[PDB]
């Protein structure tokens, strides 16, 4: 990938404004900011700056500020070290699509800088430490991953192809990048296995301590240790509607007036089934 | 919460000396010290400065100096970035009461802040890796929560009130926060349910990658996915007269006189049995 | 342990250079360059200067920045943060030996500091949220750790007497550090109890989110909580003549050379069976 998230932000809502940074700037905050007009943060207004708290650590200390209070979320303030942070608007995390108000952990941006991720739907909650890792090499002699470093460019192409060849896709090798879904829900201490996983349905349930080896289909609940299918949160009725309807992908519109029907799956029925 | 770990050791144990910051300082660092005198450490002396280190990182390099020999580990010195870490005192982690050499990672810290955690024992080890999360709720069409910031005033109303009305409180919502006992042990990787649970009884060990969904017996050791009650650590005598005893609440006073009795339970109850 | 992942690469590959920090410099980290020339990185060149990115986000924006094209892995640059990362040969940490193109999170790290581990194979793999803690005392009326503190000298005595006598080695007492083979892969959010396990085998899978309770014999492989063999990766016959050749001893004169080996368990056998 090539952007940050900050500069999405900035480059949608700094309006010409100053950046004021709040929080000890950093190399790579400083070369994120070197297209706009920054300072250190002393006095701040909404009306004059971007107030751009570097670490959470520094964002509680600007909220917990007074002159924070006139600051809104997104369109005027932002934390430089949350690339999983969610936003009002569909974005990029380096090059994969993140809908709105969907947030994770480092853990998950780390594999969408591995090019594990395909795509991660809207209104989706995966918490900060779940994890997305695929598998090392099974069918040779070693399982090292590092040795590579050691090989010679002679040495290194027998080694790619054997992996380009293995069904089992050793880091993901000759697969699709996996897929999450909206409304998705996901415990912490989790597990998506990157070489055995390409899709997370839309709505799928992952509890806690889980580690899911295989595809879950959609508003299905999966825990334990290997995960297993405990319950599905709707009657397939739902599902399938939901499908059809696709309630994340409408704007702010269709959310505020059908909010009765989002609120009783009873009510969404009985408008939409 | 109001106030900070280090403030409040500096309000106790400064005593008229200068802090010496000992690391880069951070953004709530710099406001935290507000109220002393400060400076950049230098040379130091127990008798002139309090040393404070910013992160745990910086604690290590000072210990390795030859300087801080002559410093005790809270009279003298702090690590500002560890909120969770042990104090000989009874002291508050945001709003929370956690008694004397009690610590937790930031996974409890949190939880402290979001008002799931009612109060902490004392002589309590919980784990820096374990965590507290609350459920979202599951009774909707949706399950993500982020969606809220989408949310208009009048759609506020009629979702926050069925949060209310939830009986599995997702989110802890009209429930008691909870509560952990003293002499507790948690293990890493653990899940202790802040939308199910409200009482870790005092003694209750919680193996690790534990995932606790309903309430801990005192003195019950919980292990697996979910916990399941593996063993109980004493004898239904030894908790009852636990329970009445309460070492934990001893000064200093009772508990050096009675290391015989702390250190054999077999001791232990041939005199308060 | 006494000297710094740095400093080891420092004394062997920074040949007359200026070591040039990239990145907000640390109180450890200009502790550690004490003994050499440095200066903030302006313009750079793998003749001139050793690149030091302090953390692994400042490592991200130096390989991100053009002059970052001719400077090779750990001869000409190095992540300061990254105490577990791995070297083409042999290291420290602490005073714990780590094999070539060896790594592990900063949860071993502190293994390695508390005495925990023995020694790391070659070309074993890690994950970063891997841990390894051992026990608390189990039969005393308490369990907390810190209570230690309130322990005056008298009672200290008595006291750590008990833990060296206790035959379940709360902290790892009186027992062997453990050691971890060659060629050992190990998933994340896992645990191997410091206080009862003494030896992974070389080769040993150990599954994520498993926790290990015994040993593991040489290339087996365990998941579950508790850790279960699960399989054996290779056919005992491999498994012998694994331990004889100990291909991870090999220079990278063998590695390249029997690379059609090293990749086909089959070739492998067919030329040292
Ligand atoms: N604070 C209580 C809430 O925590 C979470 O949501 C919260 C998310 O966890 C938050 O995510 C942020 O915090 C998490 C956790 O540290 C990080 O992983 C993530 N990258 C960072 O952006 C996000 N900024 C706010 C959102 N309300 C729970 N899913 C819901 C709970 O009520
Ligand atoms: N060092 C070995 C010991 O580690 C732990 O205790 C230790 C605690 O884990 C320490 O807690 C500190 O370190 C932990 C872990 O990083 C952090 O979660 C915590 N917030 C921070 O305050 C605390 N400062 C010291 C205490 N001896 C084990 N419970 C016991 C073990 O012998
Ligand atoms: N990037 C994808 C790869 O991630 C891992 O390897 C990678 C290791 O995890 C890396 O280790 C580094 O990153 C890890 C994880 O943050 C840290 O725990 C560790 N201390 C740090 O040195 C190391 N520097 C590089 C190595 N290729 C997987 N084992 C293999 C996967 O293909």
């Amino acid at each position: 990938g090539m952007k940050t998230r900050l500069e999405q932000v900035l480059e949608r809502y700094l309006n010409g404004r100053e950046v004021a940074v709040w929080g000890v700037p950093t190399r790579r905050l400083l070369r994120a900011l070197k297209p706009f007009k920054f300072h250190t943060a002393d006095r701040v207004d909404p009306q004059y700056h971007y107030v751009v708290a570097v670490t959470d650590d520094d964002l509680t200390d600007f909220l917990s500020d007074e002159q924070s209070k006139s600051f809104q979320y997104a369109n005027d303030y932002l934390t430089f070290d949350d690339e999983g942070g969610e936003l009002p608007f569909e974005r990029m995390c380096f090059n994969v699509p993140v809908g709105r108000q969907t947030y994770f952990g480092d853990g998950v941006v780390g594999a969408c800088e591995n090019g594990y991720i395909k795509s991660i739907g809207q209104f989706t909650s995966i918490n900060g430490t779940a994890e997305i890792h695929a598998n090392a090499q099974l069918n040779m002699t070693f399982v090292s991953d590092d040795i590579q470093n050691f090989f010679n460019e002679e040495s290194m192409a027998v080694f790619q192809e054997k992996l380009r060849k293995d069904p089992k896709h050793p880091y993901a090798y000759s697969k699709e990048p996996m897929t999450i879904g909206s409304d998705v829900y996901i415990g912490a201490h989790a597990f998506i296995n990157a070489s055995t996983v390409t899709s997370i349905g839309d709505g799928a349930i992952i509890g806690s301590g889980a580690v899911v080896l295989e595809n879950v289909p959609p508003f299905a609940v999966v825990v334990g240790v290997p995960a297993r299918i405990k319950r599905y949160r709707f009657s397939k009725e739902m599902i399938e509607t939901l499908l059809r309807v696709k309630w994340w992908d409408w704007s702010i519109e269709e959310i505020n007036e059908n909010v009765d029907a989002l609120i009783s799956p009873e009510l969404f029925m009985k408008k939409y089934g």
